[PDB]
């Protein structure tokens, strides 16, 4: 069905952007820069450690949730 | 930037949703059913007359949108 | 849980915006002006009759559904 | 006009969502639990210390990028 096939396609491209290693690093380097919004050299360092450590895990979580589009658009009742 | 293909694709596939002659019938029948929520036999007819006449005009006007990404995807976060 | 708490809050606050009578006329004048897009003195008059009669009903129906966020976010299944 | 009035309304209420002190704590408690997605008493604690400290900073930019929808919706081609 067309609203299911489009939703599946959109979800597929969201997967393709999150797998893009340049996009993976853009968010990483962005949240690294976010840490510098507080001058604290110890907290900005600890922030960079947390960001660098958790974001690849979080991206893996979203990639694992963006896989199998049929199960995503179904949980949107856009599919059967 | 690459996410501009997303803005292009989402708009393009949504365009194919409105351009789908079958989807044009799906949206019509829901707004037709909306007319029957009032028992007035004169108003239910007049609503169907307005819906059958105006909705294709509304779809075509909105079809006039989403046609060219240059005036919609331009100057936002996904292409600039 | 947060995905439920956000959904409930968004639907509840958007509902109260739709209950704010200023929002009703904002939408109303668009559909009233929409009636002038077909040069039909009987249908453009009838269009306002359909718009002025059905839009307050439809807004009240949607306002009536957004009054209970529990049944709306359940229609997103995010609270289960 | 509705494409401008929608952006003005959405940005204003989206701002009001982040301004809600219940939403302010809910985002923390989700990200606090997010730190527990890595079973580490040393790193998850350092994450919780970072989360409680930086989340108010993140809200400030987004609130600041919502303290006037008219100047943002205009630079998105949505108003003028």
């Amino acid at each position: 069905s067309l609203p299911c096939d489009i939703c599946k396609t959109v979800v597929t491209e969201a997967g393709n952007l999150l797998k893009d290693n340049a996009t993976q690093e853009e968010i990483l380097h962005y949240l690294e820069k976010t840490c510098e919004w507080i001058h604290d050299s110890s907290l900005s360092a600890s922030c960079k450690e947390v960001v660098d450590s958790y974001l690849p895990v979080i991206l893996d979580m979203i990639k694992g949730e963006m896989s199998n589009p049929g199960e995503v658009c179904s949980a949107l009742n856009l599919c059967q």
